[PDB]
């Protein structure tokens, strides 16, 4: 059958080495005890070989108050930060925030799956018991469930081969000295993978770390790239039959709109996609500058406006809400990020990371839409109803006919004349 | 069994009389065959028989481009604009417009049960074809049917018994000239007539056409009057505890708002019911003058406003469109006759008649609203939602926190110091 090796043989440290912090592991009935300490930083008992492609398994149990965490793929590295240990890890978190089985990239990325990300898996973790996981790290796939409960599944490929590390985490306040974190049956299985791997049918959802990629799973699901990350294909300037010669940059896996008098529409110009969509999920990472303004429209024709200024369609605006003149103006906020614009405000309260990439999620299925921002619903509309038309009429496109009606039209991203960075420019397209 | 007479025997006329026109009746294999004429009036054959309650069926065909009906309980009298054939008369109609089996009270009302009452029974009538019809006259209740499908039911006490009589309408084109409509098989039930009457649950919905009352039917389904059309019982002022002293009059069933400057509630001041409604179905009879505003408001806060004009609700636009300068002030004819007042327009093309009564009618179904005028539905809008709250944003409403998104509210007509007439004021309570 399925051939387990234990990585701790519940006698001694064989197969272990102590990097970083001067914590202590201690043997107590078969188990590794990682015991907190003051003045030390964070511990790391780590294999002395190194695991690519894996199935990982082990009983856990921690002190309230404590925070743990099991190192997967990791490095310990001379040329950075004097071998302090980076990497994926499988969070070990007794808190009400309740985020183990989450991965965190430690000393590297910080937090890559919170389970914000899959909340149903917040119940998983058992306070002052022994807590059953598994980890499947097989390609770029790295999926974690606790007590049989999936928790996070991340497509990344920046290690795909390191050691697995306990950590004993460095303490704050006196009142947890001799607190706890203890690991038992440690085992893992590193031949026939493929034979014994968790089907997709019970795992977390995916969250692909490799930025402009579709992952097999997002493949399998329809998704597809607007966006490939390096070319200008698949975009054209609205008023062009090409992309723009200027305003608009690609770097880092990052399509960049460039800085000038934040005009509207008056550098580059505002960029199409060459064909048009119907149904859709589309999904938009954008990062913004001090009092930028940008945007991701759609129902766009971009024959309607051979004038000066952005292209015709509905907007998911993009903007600094505490900078730019005109989230002050329109009609009780419809022209702050998130909103569609001149028409339907965004909450007050929106999950709005300024410092960040920030993802735009705009779902349209027929005359219904919404307008997403980090995986919060902000504004729901209906189109080609009495409702909205006469929204329209008070609005910015009163002009325009059948405004918003259409069931085609081409996505764009909008020149504001202001810095603003695009990745991520995916879409499913719906029945 | 059921007991038939015939009221035609297929062989001569006896148990007939031709009244006002001189058109003719031929015996064609055992059917009467009406023939059109030119310069002659409406010509009716009607039996020398009085019938109240009754079960009528006869088989009738028609030539395309003719008109005709079956007079029920009808009368001629000299007294009566010089022995005119006045009454109920089921509708023979081959044109697009579909309304066979309708009732039209010939020389009196005009149309009572147009097929925009009921639609599905417009698929009735097969052209160039023999068609069925069944007529129950029984008590105030007056039915029919069209091969099988129902077609229209009136609650009426106007004509309690009359003559039954078969039309040929007066043709103005000589291209009518030799053209027909025939009636065979005509036969009629007096005995036992409550023993094969056809049940409520194979019938057209009723329409009462008795003032101010509530039909047996009406009861059952829920409805009640809102003005009982004697006394101001169930309403007062908006701003007062009890009903205005001037400005409105209760006369001939009918309640009027006078006529004054044509000011917003400065009159008597706008009238509202002195109970909260929450989901109802609410039905208004109304009657404009030249150039005439009032309305119906709904979602009614009768404390709101405690200056001068109406009172704060959402409201069922009552207006001459094409005199009162108010139906241009809108934005896309949303202050237009049946619009939502300043927020939704009606549709251009809306079924009114200026010079008779109009059923306005408002359904409220929790956040879910719709309007309609004489059957047909104008506009439909749900509150509570991203668009109604930003389209109440741009409107007239702007400064009502919460405007139009209250469960409950009073129910009110509007004096605009304009004459408008008012009867038949109903709800029927939603769960
Ligand atoms: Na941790
Ligand atoms: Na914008
Ligand atoms: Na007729
Ligand atoms: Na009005």
């Amino acid at each position: 059958g399925q051939t387990w090796e234990p990585l701790f043989n519940g006698k001694n440290l064989k197969g272990w080495k102590k990097l970083n912090g001067k914590a202590e592991y201690k043997i107590v009935d078969g188990a590794i005890v990682g015991i907190s300490k003051m003045g030390t930083p964070n511990t790391f008992l780590a294999t002395t070989k190194n695991y690519g492609d894996f199935i990982l398994e082990f009983d856990f149990k921690i002190d309230d108050g404590l925070n743990s965490g099991v190192q997967l793929r990791s490095e310990s590295k001379k040329d950075y930060q004097n071998g302090r240990v980076h990497g994926y890890q499988f969070e070990i978190d007794p808190s009400k925030r309740a985020w183990s089985g989450g991965i965190y990239d430690e000393a590297r990325r910080n937090w890559l799956y919170p389970l914000t990300l899959n909340p149903a898996a917040k119940t998983a973790f058992k306070n002052n018991a022994w807590n059953k996981a598994r980890i499947e790290a097989i390609g770029n796939s790295i999926r974690t469930w606790i007590n049989g409960v999936p928790c996070a599944n991340i497509w990344d490929d920046m290690t795909p081969s390191g050691f697995i590390a306990l950590q004993v985490h460095a303490i704050g306040n006196a009142s947890e000295e001799g607190k706890t974190v203890s690991w038992k049956d440690i085992r893992i299985c590193t031949t026939d993978v493929e034979r014994y791997q968790t089907p997709e049918t019970e795992e977390a959802p995916e969250r692909n770390m490799i930025a402009n990629t579709i992952s097999p799973r997002e493949a399998k699901e329809g998704w597809a790239l607007l966006w490939d990350g390096k070319t200008n294909n698949g975009w054209r300037g609205a008023k062009l039959n090409a992309f723009p010669e200027k305003g608009w940059k690609m770097e880092d896996g990052i399509l960049k709109v460039m800085k000038s008098g934040g005009a509207e529409s008056a550098n580059g110009g505002d960029i199409v996609t060459t064909r048009k969509y119907k149904n859709f999920i589309l999904t938009v990472d954008f990062k913004i500058t001090e009092g930028a303004n940008s945007g991701v429209k759609y129902f766009v024709n971009p024959d309607l406006n051979k004038g000066e200024g952005s292209a015709i369609g509905c907007e998911f605006q993009i903007l600094d809400d505490d900078k730019h003149p005109d989230a002050k103006l329109g009609v009780k906020g419809n022209r702050k990020l998130g909103s569609l614009y001149d028409l339907i405000p965004a909450p007050e309260k929106k999950p709005f990371n300024k410092k960040d990439f920030n993802t735009a999620t705009i779902i349209v299925q027929d005359n219904h839409v919404e307008h997403w921002l980090n995986g919060v619903k902000l504004i729901e509309y209906t189109r080609n109803t009495d409702m909205w038309n006469a929204l329209v009429a008070y609005s910015k496109y009163k002009n325009w006919p059948n405004f918003g009606n259409s069931a085609e039209g081409n996505i764009l991203l909008q020149d504001h004349g202001d810095e603003v960075w695009f990745k991520n420019v995916k879409i499913k397209e719906l029945k």
